């Protein structure tokens, strides 16, 4: 059946690539396809989805979806902006660069005969959990974090992160987190399992609420 | 039709990866395609081919081709120096790395000082003059050039050529240029890449009969 009709949700996915020029940048090697899953599923189950997608050009569309493009984490950041105040559920299972170079070059970086220079990139979940927090997105009734984990064993972390990002469920690479206390392994299994299960204890926060 | 039957290939595409740590690194935009597909162009009229792939755009394994894949400017290298004896030809396609992180961390970190990468055209071109890859018959790099304030595309294009010393330098204009060691400079028509690596693969047999 359909147990997402009428959810409007947004979804991040991919990677960000920081730019250091026209054409080097700093990446990571993930992958979007958990959050691929995840956005297809749920529309499969009647959502309105906004797919925002970073290093995922190897991937298909998933139907039905809306597809937003970004690079880099300070555009992932604005399209999350742009389409949040809209949406009913923000999915951010993104791996959003945490650093960028603190200059762009204009052209094709030469150098002599070195270093990078880093800024901080914006926590756009916790900007998420705190725009709702400041009463700045009224249609929001669900916000779900992304984490892989493994002084403590992955369970001291996942959770001292659930804490940390003050989000509604965090889904840790397996566990789901709830903020009221639950917890469910996740078996081992395909990712249209992982994703099933992902939106099931989605439509669960949204109908405990 | 098949000039190139009998003739080993050595061919890097796609661009490298230096890692930080176990997740991110420091890369490039480099799709491999055209390096792929003069080495597919160069397996269909005859030639054995291997190819060192870096980070591409999706490509499948050309039928017909040995693959290495590899991630680092140090691992192209390395695996550059391991087949280059055999090789009859090589074609350096790769966007090779010129840094890497002078430390790479064994977990996910929680400034980034960087040390050079070897230049491993100009160790091919330098193997071969001291006389340690006898079976190496032409040395074949690819350049991307723009032209800026302080020269035109071939300006830059003429200056690599010079400083690398290799026997062709395949230069796109981000039409193209191919430039020879004996001077001469044809233009690369603008075409798709099968086209432009026709040319390309042409430009390198008529170098071969020419030697
Ligand atoms: N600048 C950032 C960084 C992360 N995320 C979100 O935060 C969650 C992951 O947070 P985190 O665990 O901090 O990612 P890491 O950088 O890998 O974590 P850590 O610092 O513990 O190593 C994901 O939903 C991701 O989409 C975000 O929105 N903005
Ligand atoms: N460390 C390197 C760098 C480049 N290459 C090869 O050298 C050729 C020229 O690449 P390019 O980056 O233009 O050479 P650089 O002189 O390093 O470039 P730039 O002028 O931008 O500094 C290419 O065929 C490439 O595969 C290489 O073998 N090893
Ligand atoms: O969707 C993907 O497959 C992808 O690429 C992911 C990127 N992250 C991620 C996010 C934030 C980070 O800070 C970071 O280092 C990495 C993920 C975290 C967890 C999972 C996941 C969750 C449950 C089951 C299986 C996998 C998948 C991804
Ligand atoms: O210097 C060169 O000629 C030079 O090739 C580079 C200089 N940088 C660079 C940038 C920003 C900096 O702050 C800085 O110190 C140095 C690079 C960064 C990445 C790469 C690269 C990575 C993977 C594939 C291909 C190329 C190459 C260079
Ligand atoms: O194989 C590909 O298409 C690829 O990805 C390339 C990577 N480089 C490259 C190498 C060194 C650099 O420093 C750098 O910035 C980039 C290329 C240079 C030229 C060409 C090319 C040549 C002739 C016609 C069309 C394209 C293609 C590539
Ligand atoms: O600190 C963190 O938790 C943290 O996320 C990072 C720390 N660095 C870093 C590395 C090398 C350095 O020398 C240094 O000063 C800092 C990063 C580099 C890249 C990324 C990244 C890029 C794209 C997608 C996802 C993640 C994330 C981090
Ligand atoms: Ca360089
Ligand atoms: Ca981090």
């Amino acid at each position: 059946h359909h147990d997402m009709a009428g959810v409007k949700a947004l979804v991040t996915a991919g990677g960000t690539r920081e730019p250091l020029d026209p054409v080097r940048f700093i990446g990571n090697r993930s992958s979007g396809k958990q959050g691929y899953a995840v956005a297809r599923v749920l529309a499969q189950r009647g959502a309105d989805v906004t797919l925002i997608a970073g290093n995922t050009a190897g991937l298909i569309d998933p139907a039905g979806v809306e597809m937003v493009h970004i690079g880099s984490a300070t555009q992932l950041r604005d399209a999350v902006s742009k389409h949040a105040p809209d949406a009913n559920v923000l999915v951010m299972a993104a791996a959003v660069a945490d650093f960028r170079p603190a200059h762009v070059a204009a052209a094709k970086i030469k150098k002599g005969a070195s270093s990078i220079d880093l800024v901080r990139n914006d926590d756009v979940l916790a900007g998420a959990v705190r725009a709702r927090a400041d009463g700045q997105l009224p249609n929001m009734r669900a916000i779900v974090g992304f984490a892989a984990e493994t002084n403590g064993d992955v369970l001291f972390h996942a959770r001292a992160k659930l804490e940390r990002k003050g989000c509604d469920l965090l889904v840790v690479n397996g566990w789901l987190l709830s903020a009221d206390g639950t917890e469910s392994a996740l078996e081992h299994g395909s990712k249209t399992l992982m994703a099933t299960r992902i939106v099931d204890s989605i439509a669960a926060f949204l109908k405990s609420q």
